[PDB]
C-alpha cells in the first residue's frame, strides 16, 4: 500500500495554470493604482478552485499581500485582477508572486519611478507600414511593456530625410512617404504607435542623426557652409554612400550654430507634430582629419557637447515635459573616441552606447560602463550591443545535402561548410529545396550562405511549401572565395515539416554558389550571460522591439535572427530581475580593490574577479544599505560577450565564504537569480565566524546556472 511510479488519479499537470503575470503599465507614478493580471486557465481535467494569492516583496521585504477567490470549469480560462497602490517612496523596484496553489504560479515585477530616465528599458519601433491596424500597433507595444517593462522606445528610421523629418506637401502632412531605402512610412500608423506607448506610460525617442543632411540639401535652406569636410579646400564633403549613385547623407558641423539651429528645429517639429518625449540622437563615429569649410582643422570628438547642450536647451523651452535626450557614442570602450567629451559634459538624460570591437571581453566592457557611471555622475548606461552580429547562427541545413535540380557539387572555394557546396546554379528550371523542421509554430530567419563574383547582383526566387514568397538578392563579392550570410528572409511557421526552396526562374538573372541554409536564431546562452554581466555592471541593453523581435544588427529592420520560445522565457525572467532589483543593479557602486585578499572565496570551482574564462566571476558591489555578490557563471565559456556560447556548467552546492567589515553584523544572507524560481528572493541558510581574513558568514548555493545575485 503505497504510492506508485506516477501519481495515479484523474488529473493532469504541465498544461495551463499561471499562462501570464503582467501589469497595464511599464512605469508607475507614486500612489497610482496598479492594477495587476493574471490569466489563468484551468487544464487539471476537472473543475477547480481555490484562492489566488499575491505577494509583493520590496528587495528581501514582504510589503504586501492579498488574496482573492477564484472558481474554474475545466478548460476554463479567465483573467483576475489584484489591484494594488504604488508606494510613496519614488524610484524603487518590486516584485511580484502570484500563487494560486494546483493551478501553479507567476510573476512579473513593477517599478514606481516618476521619471524613467533613472532606470530606463530602451526598445524600438523599426516599422510603420499602413498595413498594419490601430489594435495591431497596440498589441506589439503592449506586449513588450508587458513582458519586459519596456518604459521607452526608439523609433528608428521613421523620418522622411534626415533634414526634413516630417514630409509635407504645400503645408498638408502627407499620409505615407519613402524612407531612404524605400520602406513606406505610414503617418497614422507611427501615430497609432506613439500612442500606445503613452498609453503604457512609455515614451517614444525619434531617431535623428546629429550632422547628416540628405542629397540635395542646398534647396531645404541648408549651406554646405556648415559642412564637414576631407580636406582644407572644401573639395570632399564627408558623406555616405547608400550603393545607388543617388541616396547619400552629408555631414555637417555640430559646433556651427546654423546647422544647430536648422536641424534643431526638425527636432522640435517631430516633437510637436507626432508626440514624440524626446530625441534619440546618433551618428556614424570616429572620422580623423577634419576641416570646417574655412579650411580649419578641427576635432569632432569634442564637437558634440555643445550641440546636445543646445539641442536640451531648445527641447526644454519648445516642452518641458517632452524633452529627453541621448546621444549614441558609438563604438564604445574605456577612453574611446568622443567618449570622455559627451559623457562629462553633454546635459543628457542617460547615456547611450553602441559597441564594436574595442570591447570585446565581458571585463573590458564592465570597465567601458564603470567609466561611463563615473564621467555622467551615476547616470543611466543604456547599450547597443548586436548579439551574435557575426554569427551565422541556428540550425543548418547544407545545400549539397539537400534536394537539387539541374544543378551540381563542388569544393574549388576554400570556406564552405559540410562536404562542399552547390555550383551550377545559373539557369532556368535549376532549383534547390531544402526539407526542413521548424520545432515550435512562429517566426524562422531563413538565411542562405552563398558566394557570387558575376560583377553584379544575382537572384533567386525563394518558395515556401511549394508557394512563391519573394525574389532574393545576393551580392556581388569581390572574389568567389568569399562566403557571406547577408541573404534572408523572416517566414511565420506552423509547427512540423516544411520545404523551403530556391528557384532560378525566368527574369532571374546571375549565378550563386549556395552553401547552406540556416535558421537564424539567437543564442540563449550568450544572451543570457551577456545581459546579466551588463546589468551585474549597472547597464542595460537595447535588444527588443517590434513585434517581440531581438535586435540583430545596426539596421534595426534587420530579422537574421529570431528569438526561440526558449530565449523569449528567459528574457521574461531576466527583464522581471532587472525591474524589481533596479535598486540594488543600478542605485550600487563597485567595492574598492580588496588590499591583500580578494573579500570572495568560492570551494570546487575555479573562481575570478576579472571575468576570466571557464571560471565563476565574482562581483562585489554595495549601497548604503546592502552589500552585494554576483556570480555569472562563465564555466565552459570564453570571456567574449559577442559571440555564441555553450550552456554554462551549472552548478550545485557551491560553498561560498564571503568577507565583510568587521564592524558590522550578518542577520540574514539572501539570493535572487532570475534563473531560480523566477527570481524570487531566497533566504539561505547560514554561518558567520572570524579568520585571518576578518569577519566573514559562509553558506553553500545551492544552485548557479547563469547569474545569482547575493545580497545581505
Ligand atoms: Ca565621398
Ligand atoms: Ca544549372
Ligand atoms: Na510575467
Ligand atoms: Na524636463
Amino acid at each position: 500500500h503505497s504510492s506508485g511510479l506516477v501519481p495515479r488519479g484523474s488529473h493532469m499537470s504541465g498544461s495551463g495554470g499561471i499562462e501570464r503575470v503582467f501589469t497595464d503599465k511599464a512605469r508607475y507614478n507614486p500612489g497610482d493604482a496598479v492594477s495587476i493580471r493574471v490569466q489563468a486557465k484551468n487544464g487539471t481535467g476537472s473543475s477547480w478552485s481555490g484562492a489566488a494569492r499575491l505577494e509583493i516583496f520590496h528587495l528581501e521585504n514582504s510589503v504586501y499581500t492579498s488574496s482573492q477567490s477564484l472558481s474554474l470549469t475545466n478548460g476554463q480560462s479567465t483573467t483576475l485582477t489584484f489591484t494594488w497602490t504604488a508606494p510613496s517612496t519614488d524610484f524603487r523596484g518590486y516584485f511580484v508572486r502570484i500563487d494560486a496553489g494546483t493551478l501553479g504560479q507567476g510573476a512579473t515585477a513593477i517599478d514606481v519611478s516618476s521619471d524613467f530616465t533613472k532606470y530606463p528599458r530602451y526598445g524600438y519601433i523599426s516599422e510603420f507600414e499602413s498595413g498594419e491596424t490601430a489594435l495591431e500597433s497596440k498589441a506589439k507595444v503592449d506586449q513588450l511593456a508587458q513582458d519586459y517593462h519596456i518604459n521607452a522606445w526608439q523609433f528608428y528610421d521613421w523620418m522622411w530625410r534626415h533634414d526634413k523629418m516630417i514630409k509635407r506637401t504645400g503645408g498638408s502632412i502627407d499620409s505615407t512617404w519613402l524612407d531612404l531605402f524605400n520602406r513606406e512610412i505610414s503617418w497614422s500608423t507611427l501615430q497609432n504607435q506613439i500612442d500606445a506607448v503613452h498609453d503604457v506610460n512609455g515614451k517614444a525617442m525619434a531617431y535623428a542623426m546629429i550632422y547628416a543632411s540628405r542629397e540635395n540639401y542646398s534647396p531645404l535652406g541648408i549651406s554646405p557652409t556648415w559642412g564637414i569636410y576631407e580636406d582644407s579646400s572644401h573639395t570632399n564633403q564627408f558623406d555616405v554612400d547608400f550603393g545607388d549613385g543617388s541616396t547619400y547623407l552629408y555631414m555637417f558641423d555640430p559646433q556651427n550654430p546654423n546647422w544647430q539651429n536648422y536641424i534643431h528645429a526638425e527636432y522640435i517639429d517631430s516633437i510637436n507634430t507626432a508626440g514624440f518625449d524626446g530625441i534619440h540622437v546618433d551618428q556614424m563615429g570616429q572620422r580623423s582629419n577634419v576641416y570646417d569649410y574655412n579650411g580649419n582643422s578641427i576635432d569632432l570628438s569634442t564637437r558634440f557637447s555643445p550641440f546636445l547642450d543646445q539641442a536640451k536647451s531648445v527641447l526644454s523651452a519648445n516642452n518641458p515635459a517632452r524633452d529627453n535626450l541621448t546621444y549614441n557614442i558609438v563604438d564604445g570602450t574605456v577612453n574611446g573616441w568622443a567618449v570622455n567629451d559627451v559623457s562629462k559634459n553633454a546635459d543628457l538624460d542617460f547615456l547611450y552606447s553602441e559597441i564594436w570591437y574595442l570591447s570585446d571581453s565581458y571585463n573590458q566592457l564592465k570597465n567601458y560602463i564603470e567609466q561611463l557611471r563615473a564621467n555622467g555622475g551615476n547616470k543611466a548606461v543604456v547599450l547597443a550591443a548586436y548579439m551574435n552580429y557575426a554569427d551565422n547562427a541556428g540550425t543548418r541545413y547544407e545545400a549539397e545535402s539537400a534536394s537539387m535540380t539541374n544543378v551540381s557539387t563542388n569544393t574549388n572555394h576554400a570556406g564552405y561548410t559540410g562536404s562542399g557546396f552547390v555550383d551550377q546554379f545559373a539557369s532556368t528550371g535549376d532549383k534547390v529545396s531544402f526539407a526542413i523542421n521548424a520545432p515550435e509554430a512562429g517566426d524562422y530567419s531563413l538565411v542562405f550562405r552563398y558566394g557570387n563574383n558575376t560583377g553584379a547582383n544575382s537572384t533567386l526566387n525563394l518558395y515556401v511549401d511549394g508557394n512563391f514568397v519573394q525574389k532574393l538578392y545576393f551580392f556581388n563579392q569581390s572574389s568567389w572565395g568569399t562566403w557571406k550570410h547577408d541573404a534572408w528572409y523572416q517566414v511565420p511557421l506552423t509547427q512540423g515539416a516544411h520545404t523551403v526552396e530556391l528557384r532560378y526562374e525566368s527574369g532571374n538573372v546571375g549565378a550563386v554558389n549556395l552553401d547552406s541554409l540556416t535558421l537564424g536564431t539567437f543564442d540563449e546562452h550568450s544572451v543570457r550571460l551577456a545581459d546579466a554581466m551588463m546589468s551585474a555592471s549597472g547597464a542595460t541593453h537595447i535588444e527588443l522591439g517590434d513585434d517581440n523581435q531581438m535586435l540583430p544588427h545596426e539596421y534595426y529592420p534587420n530579422r537574421s535572427k529570431t528569438m526561440r520560445s526558449s530565449l523569449k522565457n528567459a528574457m521574461k525572467d531576466h527583464y522581471n530581475f532587472i525591474t524589481a532589483y533596479e535598486n540594488l543593479l543600478f542605485d550600487s557602486d563597485v567595492v574598492p580593490n580588496d588590499t591583500g585578499s580578494q573579500f570572495v572565496n568560492l570551494t570546487g570551482v575555479s573562481a575570478s574577479g576579472d571575468g576570466s574564462a571557464n571560471t565563476v566571476w565574482y562581483i562585489n558591489k554595495r549601497t548604503s544599505d546592502y552589500n552585494i555578490v554576483h556570480l555569472i557563471n562563465l564555466l565552459g565559456n570564453d570571456n567574449q560577450w559577442r559571440n555564441t556560447a555553450s550552456q554554462p556548467s551549472f552548478q550545485t552546492n557551491l560553498p561560498a565564504k564571503i568577507y565583510i567589515g568587521a564592524d558590522e553584523t550578518i542577520s540574514d544572507v539572501y539570493l535572487a537569480s532570475p534563473d531560480l524560481s523566477g527570481g524570487e528572493t531566497q533566504e539561505l541558510a547560514f554561518t558567520s565566524g572570524t579568520d585571518a581574513g576578518g569577519k566573514y558568514v559562509s553558506f553553500t548555493v545551492p544552485e548557479l546556472k547563469y547569474w545569482n545575485m547575493i545580497y545581505m
